[PDB]
């Protein structure tokens, strides 16, 4: 079964790019991870950093996370992030995505054993 | 001296076909690819999406690689790939290849800085 430490990975880890390097890294990077399979899926963030950098991140300063449950961390620094927004128009097996490069702290929920980000809460 | 990835490019990059069209497809990019040289190299495979799409597995799952370096990668998506197996009647300096088509991830060995396929590990 996929696990949620590797889910986080394919929904949004990219260390390949150092940010989003055209208006077509979200309709490409988005498929790719398969996120476009069932669904639009609506919103999805991207990081351009090292796991690493970004596993560290679980142990930088502790946030309560949207859901109200408190495993959540933000980032000291601010991090190349691409983030990805189904347009309006954006239609199942057509989605569309608006790709917006940008420097800001991260919110990643943690869990398990090595302490890594298992969901990408948000970015400030 | 040809690199590493050249040499990678070389032995398993083809972009420019969607797959494999005949059974001759092997016999004819084994030879090509100067892998028949000093001997009939007996078993190796091409890839059919951009060189892109390929070095971007080197940000995707990671996974053990069959000696147990784990600089290897494995493939989200699913990819064309041309299987070419020596066939008996193959003879060194008369190779002759078995082509198989498939649609199977893949796991790339990745080295140095660009961080790019060096080694075919495997199809899964």
């Amino acid at each position: 079964k996929e696990t949620a430490a590797a889910k986080f990975e394919r929904q949004h880890m990219d260390s390949s790019t150092s940010a989003a390097s055209s208006s077509n890294y979200c309709n490409q990077m988005m498929k790719s991870r398969n996120l476009t399979k069932d669904r639009c899926k609506p919103v999805n963030t991207f990081v351009h950093e090292s796991l690493a950098d970004v596993q560290a991140v679980c142990s930088q300063k502790n946030v309560a996370c949207k859901n109200g449950q408190t495993n959540c961390y933000q980032s000291y620094s601010t991090m190349s992030i691409t983030d990805c927004r189904e347009t309006g128009s954006s239609k199942y097996p057509n989605c569309a995505y608006k790709t917006t490069q940008a420097n800001k702290h991260i919110i990643v929920a943690c869990e398990g054993n090595p302490y890594v980000p298992v969901h990408f809460d948000a970015s400030v």
